[PDB]
């Protein structure tokens, strides 16, 4: 099943370390997040096909990207993202050009592998209040680098179209 | 709301003229189709963002494509489609190259506008048994042209990856 739910509340596999309400309405602070394949809030999204990456990029990613659930990867960050109406109205070439040619999303992110594992979920098509649920996990040694990655991405042209962003920092129980 | 359901059964706005089980398991013949925004079978899908078309192609489409619900558009065809796992594993560049560079999907389709109106719905990501629900509607004077179009698309490289396909031909009640 390709659907995942993230329930903020009193139970779950992850302890909430902090929530940073970066842009737009935040998410209520809670004790834990419960993740279900299939309390104060619920987010959901689905795993899907590639929308932007080209073969040579997938090959580079596959050579270095780590798996989820490494024993060492006791920290995670859930980052729900919404992009603007102007973004979604653009054509596929226009969006690819912003994503990679101008913002270097994949090339920059590759600089943080193999430290950081990731998962991308989609939810605009479900009618959710965010467009994406992005998930990252890593060992503590990579926290500083991950915080640097976030600031680099927020400086990019792609991020001019981000209208809501929340960081939910987690620790594996 | 971006979700649509198509219910084959005894009630609805469309009379079934015929069902052609083109490839793979078919759909049960029924009297009518009921279309709901939000019986023998139910199909559902969502309207989404552009995945392939580039800006100059959207411009060409917007110059000529007709609205849905024209008074004369008394015939329709609902065409559920499933593509193979090999298709979905390909990268975005590989899929785009097959879709347009090799198959000329948009260029060929444009030859049948403005006679044929259309809607594309996506449903792989809902876990449905098809990947897309395609909808076409037109006046009887365009039926022969539409049949030509179907034969051209089934001859294309893109259609080498189609693994299930059904035509539900409909008449507006
Ligand atoms: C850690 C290294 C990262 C790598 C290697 C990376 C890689 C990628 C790739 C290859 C895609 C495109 C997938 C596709 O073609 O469908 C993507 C999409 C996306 N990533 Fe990243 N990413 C990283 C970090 C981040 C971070 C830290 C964020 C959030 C702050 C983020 C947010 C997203 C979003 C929102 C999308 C969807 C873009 C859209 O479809 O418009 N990524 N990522
Ligand atoms: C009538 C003229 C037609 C035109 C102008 C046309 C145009 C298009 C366009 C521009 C797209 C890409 C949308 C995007 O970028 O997301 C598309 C997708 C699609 N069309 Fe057509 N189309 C036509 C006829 C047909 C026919 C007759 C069929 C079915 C037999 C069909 C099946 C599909 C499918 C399955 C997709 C999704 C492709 C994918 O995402 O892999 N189209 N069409």
């Amino acid at each position: 099943n390709n659907r995942y739910s993230f329930i903020g509340g009193r139970t779950g596999q992850w302890q909430v370390v902090k929530i940073r309400n970066v842009l737009g309405p935040g998410l209520q602070l809670v004790e834990k997040v419960n993740i279900l394949n299939g309390s104060a809030w619920r987010l959901q999204g689905f795993a899907s096909n590639i929308r932007y990456a080209i073969r040579t990029e997938l090959e580079a990613l596959q050579a270095v990207q780590p798996m989820l659930n490494r024993a060492e990867a006791i920290l995670a960050v859930l980052i729900p993202i919404k992009k603007s109406a102007q973004w979604w109205e653009m054509a596929q070439d226009e969006r690819r050009d912003i994503f990679e040619r101008e913002s270097h999303h994949t090339a920059v992110g590759l600089e943080y592998l193999p430290g950081v594992a990731r998962r991308l979920l989609h939810c605009r098509d479900l009618g959710e209040e965010f467009d994406f649920l992005t998930w990252f996990e890593f060992a503590p040694e990579h926290s500083s680098a991950f915080n640097e990655l976030l600031l680099r991405m927020r400086a990019s042209k792609e991020w001019e179209y981000v209208e809501r962003e929340v960081e939910v920092w987690l620790k594996r129980l």
